[PDB]
Protein backbone atom coordinates (compact mmCIF):
# COMPACT_ATOMS: atom_id res chain seq x y z
CA UNK A 1 0.00 0.00 0.00
CA UNK A 2 2.79 2.34 -0.67
CA UNK A 3 0.96 3.86 -4.09
CA UNK A 4 -0.13 6.41 -1.86
CA UNK A 5 2.77 8.35 -0.79
CA UNK A 6 4.86 7.64 -4.37
CA UNK A 7 2.38 9.48 -5.95
CA UNK A 8 1.56 12.40 -3.31
CA UNK A 9 -2.24 11.48 -3.66
CA UNK A 10 -2.70 13.19 -0.31
CA UNK A 11 -1.05 16.78 -0.62
CA UNK A 12 -3.41 19.48 -2.47
CA UNK A 13 -3.32 22.59 -3.51
CA UNK A 14 -5.81 25.37 -2.62
CA UNK A 15 -8.69 26.90 -4.49
CA UNK A 16 -7.58 30.78 -5.91
CA UNK A 17 -10.34 31.93 -3.95
CA UNK A 18 -8.80 30.81 -0.80
CA UNK A 19 -5.80 32.16 -1.14
CA UNK A 20 -7.23 35.38 -1.65
CA UNK A 21 -9.43 35.30 1.45
CA UNK A 22 -6.33 34.21 3.91
CA UNK A 23 -4.61 36.92 2.38
CA UNK A 24 -7.59 39.42 3.13
CA UNK A 25 -8.18 37.85 6.52
CA UNK A 26 -4.86 38.19 7.54
CA UNK A 27 -4.40 41.93 6.43
CA UNK A 28 -7.31 43.47 7.79
CA UNK A 29 -7.43 41.44 11.22
CA UNK A 30 -3.69 41.91 12.15
CA UNK A 31 -4.85 44.45 14.47
CA UNK A 32 -7.70 41.79 15.98
CA UNK A 33 -5.87 38.50 16.24
CA UNK A 34 -7.57 37.38 19.71
CA UNK A 35 -10.88 36.83 17.13
CA UNK A 36 -9.46 33.51 15.99
CA UNK A 37 -10.26 31.83 19.15
CA UNK A 38 -13.96 32.91 18.92
CA UNK A 39 -13.97 31.76 15.23
CA UNK A 40 -13.36 28.15 16.08
CA UNK A 41 -15.26 27.91 18.86
CA UNK A 42 -18.19 29.34 16.64
CA UNK A 43 -17.31 26.78 14.33
CA UNK A 44 -17.42 24.33 17.01
CA UNK A 45 -20.57 25.16 18.54
CA UNK A 46 -21.98 25.04 14.28
CA UNK A 47 -20.89 21.24 13.97
CA UNK A 48 -22.27 20.36 17.91
CA UNK A 49 -25.67 21.77 16.95
CA UNK A 50 -25.24 19.77 13.49
CA UNK A 51 -24.72 16.34 15.36
CA UNK A 52 -27.43 17.10 17.77
CA UNK A 53 -30.01 17.41 14.88
CA UNK A 54 -28.90 14.60 13.38
CA UNK A 55 -29.01 12.57 16.76
CA UNK A 56 -32.82 13.98 16.55
CA UNK A 57 -33.56 11.69 13.19
CA UNK A 58 -30.60 9.11 13.60
CA UNK A 59 -30.68 7.27 17.00
CA UNK A 60 -26.76 5.79 16.63
CA UNK A 61 -25.55 9.54 15.88
CA UNK A 62 -24.42 9.68 19.39
CA UNK A 63 -22.62 6.03 19.67
CA UNK A 64 -18.80 7.47 19.13
CA UNK A 65 -19.42 10.17 22.10
CA UNK A 66 -22.20 10.61 23.69
CA UNK A 67 -21.14 14.11 25.01
CA UNK A 68 -21.56 17.37 23.46
CA UNK A 69 -18.39 19.48 24.44
CA UNK A 70 -15.68 21.98 23.57
CA UNK A 71 -12.63 21.68 25.30
CA UNK A 72 -9.57 23.57 25.01
CA UNK A 73 -6.04 22.45 25.93
CA UNK A 74 -2.95 24.46 26.21
CA UNK A 75 0.39 22.66 25.66
CA UNK A 76 3.27 25.51 26.20
CA UNK A 77 6.24 22.94 26.20
CA UNK A 78 5.23 21.59 22.95
CA UNK A 79 4.01 25.11 21.36
CA UNK A 80 0.42 24.23 20.64
CA UNK A 81 -2.93 25.13 21.28
CA UNK A 82 -5.68 22.68 21.11
CA UNK A 83 -9.82 23.32 20.52
CA UNK A 84 -11.36 19.60 20.34
CA UNK A 85 -15.75 19.28 19.90
CA UNK A 86 -17.66 16.35 19.95
CA UNK A 87 -19.07 17.64 17.06
CA UNK A 88 -21.07 15.93 13.52
CA UNK A 89 -17.08 15.80 12.56
CA UNK A 90 -15.78 15.58 9.06
CA UNK A 91 -15.15 12.17 6.87
CA UNK A 92 -11.77 13.19 4.59
CA UNK A 93 -13.86 14.06 1.27
CA UNK A 94 -15.21 17.10 3.33
CA UNK A 95 -11.69 17.75 4.82
CA UNK A 96 -10.73 18.52 1.26
CA UNK A 97 -13.63 20.18 0.40
CA UNK A 98 -15.19 22.44 3.02
CA UNK A 99 -11.55 23.61 3.77
CA UNK A 100 -9.30 23.69 0.30
CA UNK A 101 -12.60 25.22 -1.71
CA UNK A 102 -15.75 27.70 -1.30
CA UNK A 103 -21.35 35.05 -2.77
CA UNK A 104 -17.97 34.64 -2.83
CA UNK A 105 -17.20 37.07 -5.34
CA UNK A 106 -19.72 39.37 -3.45
CA UNK A 107 -17.85 38.90 -0.14
CA UNK A 108 -14.16 39.01 -1.97
CA UNK A 109 -15.49 42.34 -3.14
CA UNK A 110 -17.19 43.55 0.15
CA UNK A 111 -14.10 42.83 2.34
CA UNK A 112 -12.22 44.84 -0.02
CA UNK A 113 -14.65 47.43 -0.63
CA UNK A 114 -14.76 45.84 11.15
CA UNK A 115 -14.86 43.26 9.20
CA UNK A 116 -14.67 40.59 12.14
CA UNK A 117 -18.21 40.32 12.02
CA UNK A 118 -18.53 39.79 8.15
CA UNK A 119 -15.95 36.83 8.04
CA UNK A 120 -18.03 35.31 10.60
CA UNK A 121 -21.25 35.91 8.58
CA UNK A 122 -19.60 34.56 5.20
CA UNK A 123 -18.48 31.35 6.72
CA UNK A 124 -15.33 31.75 6.81
CA UNK A 125 -13.71 31.93 10.34
CA UNK A 126 -11.85 29.39 9.98
CA UNK A 127 -8.69 30.88 8.31
CA UNK A 128 -8.24 33.57 10.86
CA UNK A 129 -6.55 30.61 12.03
CA UNK A 130 -3.68 31.64 10.47
CA UNK A 131 -2.96 34.93 11.77
CA UNK A 132 -1.56 33.32 15.62
CA UNK A 133 -0.71 29.86 13.67
CA UNK A 134 2.11 28.69 11.03
CA UNK A 135 0.41 25.89 10.75
CA UNK A 136 -3.47 24.54 11.34
CA UNK A 137 -3.63 20.62 11.78
CA UNK A 138 -7.81 19.27 11.38
CA UNK A 139 -7.96 16.07 13.13
CA UNK A 140 -11.49 14.60 12.63
CA UNK A 141 -13.51 11.62 13.08
CA UNK A 142 -17.13 11.83 11.44
CA UNK A 143 -19.24 8.80 12.06
CA UNK A 144 -19.49 7.63 8.22
CA UNK A 145 -15.58 7.49 7.62
CA UNK A 146 -12.19 6.46 9.83
CA UNK A 147 -10.12 9.38 11.41
CA UNK A 148 -8.50 11.34 9.55
CA UNK A 149 -6.15 14.50 9.75
CA UNK A 150 -5.67 17.98 7.25
CA UNK A 151 -2.58 20.23 7.80
CA UNK A 152 -1.24 23.10 5.96
CA UNK A 153 1.21 25.94 6.50
CA UNK A 154 -1.25 27.81 4.40
CA UNK A 155 0.53 27.12 0.75
CA UNK A 156 -0.49 23.61 0.09
CA UNK A 157 -2.26 21.17 2.34
CA UNK A 158 -2.81 17.43 3.00
CA UNK A 159 -4.94 15.03 4.19
CA UNK A 160 -4.19 11.48 5.67
CA UNK A 161 -5.30 8.59 7.58
CA UNK A 162 -4.89 9.28 11.11
CA UNK A 163 -2.45 6.52 12.00
CA UNK A 164 -3.50 6.51 15.81
CA UNK A 165 -6.80 5.51 14.87
CA UNK A 166 -10.34 6.37 16.21
CA UNK A 167 -8.86 9.01 19.15
CA UNK A 168 -11.78 10.94 19.03
CA UNK A 169 -14.66 8.91 18.89
CA UNK A 170 -16.36 11.40 16.90
CA UNK A 171 -15.99 15.09 16.51
CA UNK A 172 -12.64 17.89 15.42
CA UNK A 173 -9.43 19.20 16.70
CA UNK A 174 -7.99 22.38 15.81
CA UNK A 175 -4.12 22.45 16.61
CA UNK A 176 -2.72 25.36 16.11
CA UNK A 177 1.37 25.91 16.11
CA UNK A 178 1.55 28.88 17.52
CA UNK A 179 3.87 31.75 15.60
CA UNK A 180 6.56 32.95 18.12
CA UNK A 181 4.69 36.18 18.67
CA UNK A 182 1.97 34.36 19.88
CA UNK A 183 3.31 32.57 22.67
CA UNK A 184 0.77 34.19 24.79
CA UNK A 185 -2.47 32.00 23.75
CA UNK A 186 -0.34 29.63 25.88
CA UNK A 187 -1.08 31.56 28.78
CA UNK A 188 -4.01 29.66 31.22
CA UNK A 189 -5.62 33.53 32.04
CA UNK A 190 -5.48 34.54 28.68
CA UNK A 191 -7.03 31.39 26.75
CA UNK A 192 -9.73 31.71 29.40
CA UNK A 193 -10.90 35.22 29.51
CA UNK A 194 -11.16 35.18 25.56
CA UNK A 195 -12.99 31.72 26.04
CA UNK A 196 -15.19 33.21 28.87
CA UNK A 197 -16.06 35.46 26.77
CA UNK A 198 -16.74 34.35 23.39
CA UNK A 199 -18.34 31.41 24.63
CA UNK A 200 -21.14 32.95 27.27
CA UNK A 201 -23.31 33.02 24.28
CA UNK A 202 -22.71 29.30 23.35
CA UNK A 203 -25.51 26.72 23.96
CA UNK A 204 -23.09 23.63 25.04
CA UNK A 205 -20.73 23.47 27.80
CA UNK A 206 -17.05 25.18 27.17
CA UNK A 207 -14.12 23.63 29.17
CA UNK A 208 -10.33 24.58 29.30
CA UNK A 209 -7.58 22.15 30.88
CA UNK A 210 -6.42 24.12 33.82
CA UNK A 211 -4.80 23.45 37.19
CA UNK A 212 -5.66 24.86 40.65
CA UNK A 213 -0.98 21.97 41.55
CA UNK A 214 -3.81 19.43 40.20
CA UNK A 215 -4.89 19.64 36.56
CA UNK A 216 -8.55 19.10 35.61
CA UNK A 217 -11.25 20.64 32.82
CA UNK A 218 -12.53 23.60 34.15
CA UNK A 219 -15.91 25.01 32.81
CA UNK A 220 -15.81 28.43 31.32
CA UNK A 221 -19.87 29.02 30.45
N1 LIG B 1 -15.68 28.17 3.85
C1 LIG B 1 -14.90 28.45 5.07
C2 LIG B 1 -14.10 27.21 5.45
N2 LIG B 1 -15.02 26.08 5.65
C3 LIG B 1 -15.46 25.73 6.86
O1 LIG B 1 -15.13 26.30 7.88
C4 LIG B 1 -16.43 24.54 6.96
O2 LIG B 1 -15.74 23.36 7.40
C5 LIG B 1 -16.61 22.66 8.31
N3 LIG B 1 -16.07 22.86 9.68
C6 LIG B 1 -15.25 23.84 10.07
N4 LIG B 1 -14.94 23.67 11.35
C7 LIG B 1 -15.56 22.57 11.79
C8 LIG B 1 -15.61 21.89 12.99
N5 LIG B 1 -14.95 22.35 14.06
N6 LIG B 1 -16.33 20.77 13.07
C9 LIG B 1 -17.00 20.31 12.03
N7 LIG B 1 -16.99 20.93 10.87
C10 LIG B 1 -16.28 22.06 10.71
C11 LIG B 1 -17.97 23.34 8.18
O3 LIG B 1 -18.63 22.89 6.98
C12 LIG B 1 -17.52 24.79 8.00
O4 LIG B 1 -18.59 25.53 7.40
Amino acid sequence: GSHMLREKSEKFAFQAEVNRMMKLIINSLYKNKEIFLRELISNASDALDKIRLISLTDENALAGNEELTVKIKCDKEKNLLHVTDTGVGMTREELVKNLGTIGTSEFLNKMTESTSELIGQFGVGFYSAFLVADKVIVTSKHNNDTQHIWESDSNEFSVIADPRGNTLGRGTTITLVLKEEASDYLELDTIKNLVKKYSQFINFPIYVWSSKTVWDWELMN
